[PDB]
């Protein structure tokens, strides 16, 4: 396993806003909490799960746990960086994977839950 994404950088600039804000206690809670969220609450253990061959493939990876973890932390200075994570995590599923996988079937479901929740943000 490498190392995990940093939720933490002194020298990154931050900001509290009412978009990031609501990217934590609306949308992260609620994918949380669906039915298909838990293998995406952790970075990849490529050990336990015997996927030696994952960060031989995924070379940016991304977790729900990481966003959380940044999001409680105030890592990030606007909505659209987070909203890259989520990409990038929804992304990297697809490219190991191939379409009909249980794993795929699973993202493709929170995407499209993810949307909706950012369709409209506050101002
Ligand atoms: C989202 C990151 N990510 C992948 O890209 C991926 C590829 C193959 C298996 C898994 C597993 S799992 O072995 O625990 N399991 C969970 C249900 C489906 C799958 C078994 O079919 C958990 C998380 C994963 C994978």
């Amino acid at each position: 396993n490498p190392p995990p994404p940093e939720t933490s950088n002194p020298n990154k600039p931050k900001r509290q806003t009412n978009q990031l804000q609501y990217l934590l206690r609306v949308v992260l809670k609620t994918l949380w909490k669906h039915q298909f969220a838990w293998p995406f609450q952790q970075p990849v253990d490529a050990v336990k799960l015997n996927l030696p061959d994952y960060y031989k493939i995924i070379k940016t990876p991304m977790d729900m746990g990481t966003i959380k973890k940044r999001l409680e932390n105030n890592y990030y200075w606007n909505a659209q960086e987070c909203i890259q994570d989520f990409n990038t995590m929804f992304t990297n599923c697809y490219i190991y994977n191939k379409p009909g996988d249980d794993i795929v079937l699973m993202a493709e479901a929170l995407e499209k839950l993810f949307l909706q929740k950012i369709n409209e943000l506050p101002t």
